[PDB]
RNA sequence: GGGGCUGUUUACCAGGUCAGGUCCGAAAGGAAGCAGCCAAGGCAGCUCC
């Protein structure tokens, strides 16, 4: 379960935008997304870093709930 | 080394375009710009000077 999937699933538009600012690698293997990338991603989807963090936080919880069935 | 070809590779770090998103504006409209793609660079093979 990667960011490509979590994407399938008005505030959800802002979520898309954030994922649409990543690279194929960043989605497939999110854990490689540290400071520098976050910055690029935020500024890229007209967002702020915390919004990216929030998202990533969400995907995590979301993935977590997956690694439990 | 330079030209051409082909394969591969490259988040952001003054190329271009820029979906999505953002910014400014009452609006009409402007602005910056990630991914992508194009280009460009890297690692190589062929080839020409």
């Amino acid at each position: 379960f990667d960011l490509n999937d979590f994407l399938e699933q008005k505030v959800l538009v802002r979520m898309e935008a954030i994922i649409n600012s990543m690279t194929m690698k960043e989605r497939a293997k999110p854990e490689i997304i540290k400071g520098s990338r976050k910055r690029r991603i935020a500024a890229g989807s007209g967002m702020q870093v915390q919004d990216v963090n929030r998202l990533l936080k969400q995907f995590d919880d979301m993935q977590r709930m997956m690694k439990k069935m």
